[PDB]
């Protein structure tokens, strides 16, 4: 069933993948804003707070991949 | 043999659950940052870009620790 899970496993994992390489340019948009002086300090906040929750989410993706390898090599 | 490939993987994933929780209380403490508004916009934006870099490396980590297990499961 192993066979299964790390399947699952690489599947999540390349999707975190893809979803942190959209933050990160996301950011870099926030920083030509910043350098651009276009925002006000209250707009750029929200939009790092948004960032942030965004990355806490994919560290939880990546808390429970951990999870499941672990079950995985205790398992098999 | 296999048996040690499984106690390094294990070994391994132990220091990620780890270096997630740290992840997980830096992104608190930019959280709060956020908060004072003590602080610019290029200073968390800084900050954000090194969790990034933390992510990035441990999911590369756990791309390598599938393939081991790819292996072995392979072989089981």
């Amino acid at each position: 069933s192993e066979d299964y899970k790390l399947r699952e496993a690489q599947r999540e994992l390349d999707k975190q993948r893809k979803d942190t390489e959209e933050i990160r340019k996301r950011l870099k948009e926030i920083q030509r804003l910043t350098d651009e002086r276009t925002s006000t300090a209250d707009e750029l906040i929200k939009e790092l707070r948004e960032i942030i929750r965004r990355l806490q989410e994919q560290s939880e993706k990546l808390r429970e991949i951990i999870e499941e390898l672990e079950k995985i090599i205790r398992k098999r």
